[PDB]
């Protein structure tokens, strides 16, 4: 039946309206996908009918992750365990992640390494080692996965932070960062304009999520209301179905109400005339 | 309002001072009286900016040669810099590794080496310097750029170290602020300088107003003095008018009654 059927779903507004049939039969990547939102989004995904691949360093964790998106009706699913501290594990991964699908949609960067909320002191380790996976593995990811990315008009989707946007004490490595990731992904997704690299580019603003781990790291410090985690990986593979530049997700109506920087973007269109690219492209 | 004898006598390390930007601030500095300890990979070119330094008026006026590459040298320049002063006031970070603009592609040598160079020395000197800056109630500066607020094409991993300097200062500020470390934090925000290698580096590719690379230097300093906490220079009239960001302030303050500090602190 397959080679008998073709067709789009991505017609008049789906801009505009997400529906789960759009990423029936789409590749995706999932990375820190063994727990958290990570794991939630290959649950969405696989109800949705795509085919999956997980990757985290726990290989038990992740073949549970794989036999529950099989029962969910994954089209397939399979797991790539490894550490995202080495650079050449981030490569080979992408590589084959994408024989195992037969290429490539949508990439989800999701992992990060661990980190508590502490005062910064001296601990330099701890600021390389979280430029190192949060920031470093992302762009070896995107590098990797491009060619197919290209080849199927894919989606890359950058999970980040409000501590990616607005400053907050205790997290300075981290926020470090993921500031950094909104400043590499927003430059390329400008040359992706002008070259006609047509993969779209998500950067997902999240606040407070009910995750084990930052539920733990923020245990009578932090005094905020914890959005749901199922919630809040259907809104990113949503954003990333809509190629929609940013996502923001958060509790508080204020967040969603002041995250948004109107005026960076006026900026941003004023200096695109003050520039002549014609020379790499 | 800035004055030039806020300065007199101060104790001030200077990176990236062997030219452009740097160098301009090592001579505002000298003809205010500062004692000022300057570096750079160039031993050669510093020799020269120390000398007319000593005939601009510093009160004294060395250099110490490496490159920000070496996080070991990094760490010992700070001790061996406030060792030739007897302390610290003002430590100001400038210096950026060789950048020219180009779409990204395969490049993760140059990612890596910007977020070494041009953020984690930065971090480096900030934690070597803290302890003479505690003692002085002292001031970092941070020297960014427009490209380290809003995004632009062929500066990507130059933009991301300039991101990354902005999460983790903004950051550590309000850290301190807690923490009662008198320790002012100024990010400076700099649009096009008419700096010999930014106008090589942007030739037939950026044709906007430079600004003068002299008065830019000023800013910075004045800034620094004033201990604010962000200082905006650019040509623009536009610029001025848009890179403020009133929306950040306001959520940061609506979130700092959400968390509770002392335990780190007591
Ligand atoms: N949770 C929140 O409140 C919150 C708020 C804002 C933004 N976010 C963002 O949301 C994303 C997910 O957070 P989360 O709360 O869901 O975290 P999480 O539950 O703790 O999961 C993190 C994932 O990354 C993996 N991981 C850790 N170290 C790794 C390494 N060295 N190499 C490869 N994978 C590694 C973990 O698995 P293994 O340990 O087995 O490797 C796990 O699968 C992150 O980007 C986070 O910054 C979360
Ligand atoms: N110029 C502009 O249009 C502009 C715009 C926005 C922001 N900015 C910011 O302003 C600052 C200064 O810029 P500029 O135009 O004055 O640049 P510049 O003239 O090229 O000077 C950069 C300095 O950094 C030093 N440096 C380079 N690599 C180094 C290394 N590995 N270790 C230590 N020092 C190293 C250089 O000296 P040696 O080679 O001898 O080491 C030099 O003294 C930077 O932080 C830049 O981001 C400038
Ligand atoms: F998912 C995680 C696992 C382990 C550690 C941190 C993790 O991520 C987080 C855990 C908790 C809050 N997080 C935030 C926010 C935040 C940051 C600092 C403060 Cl004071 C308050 C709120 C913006 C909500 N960003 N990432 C995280
Ligand atoms: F000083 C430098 C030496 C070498 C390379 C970059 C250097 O720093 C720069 C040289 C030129 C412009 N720069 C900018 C601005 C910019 C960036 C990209 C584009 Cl398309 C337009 C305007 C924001 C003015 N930020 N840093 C630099």
């Amino acid at each position: 039946m397959a080679s008998m059927t073709g067709g789009q779903q991505m017609g008049r507004g789906s801009n505009e309206e997400f529906r789960p049939e759009m990423l029936q039969g789409k590749k995706v990547i999932v990375t820190g996908a063994s727990k958290g939102i990570g794991r939630e989004m290959a649950y969405h995904l696989a109800k949705m009918g795509a085919h999956v691949v997980v990757t985290a360093r726990s290989k038990e964790t992740l073949q549970k992750v794989v036999s529950h998106c099989l029962e969910l009706g994954a089209a397939s699913a399979h797991y790539i365990a490894g550490t995202m501290e080495d650079m050449t594990f981030a490569e080979q991964f992408v590589a084959q992640a994408g024989k195992l699908m037969g290429g490539l949609d949508m990439l989800i960067l999701n992992h990060i390494t661990n980190t508590s909320l502490n005062l910064f002191h001296d601990d330099i380790h701890h600021v390389r080692k979280s430029m190192e996976v949060n920031f470093l593995s992302y762009v070896v990811l995107t590098v990797a996965a491009l060619p197919m990315l290209k080849q199927s008009n894919g989606s890359i989707v950058v999970v980040s932070s409000l501590a990616g946007k607005v400053a907050y004490p205790m997290v300075a490595a981290y926020s470090a960062s993921k500031f950094a990731l909104d400043g590499f992904f927003s430059s390329i997704r400008k040359e992706y304009s002008v070259s006609r690299v047509n993969v779209s580019i998500t950067l997902c603003v999240l606040g407070l999520i009910d995750t084990e781990t930052a539920m733990k790291a923020v245990s009578g410090i932090v005094h905020m209301q914890a959005a749901p985690k199922e919630e809040c990986a259907l809104e990113i593979i949503k954003g990333g179905a809509l190629r929609q530049e940013e996502v923001y997700y958060d509790s508080s109506r204020w967040t969603t109400l002041l995250i948004r920087n109107p005026c960076r973007k006026i900026l941003e269109e004023l200096y695109s005339t003050s520039y002549n690219m014609d020379r790499f492209i």
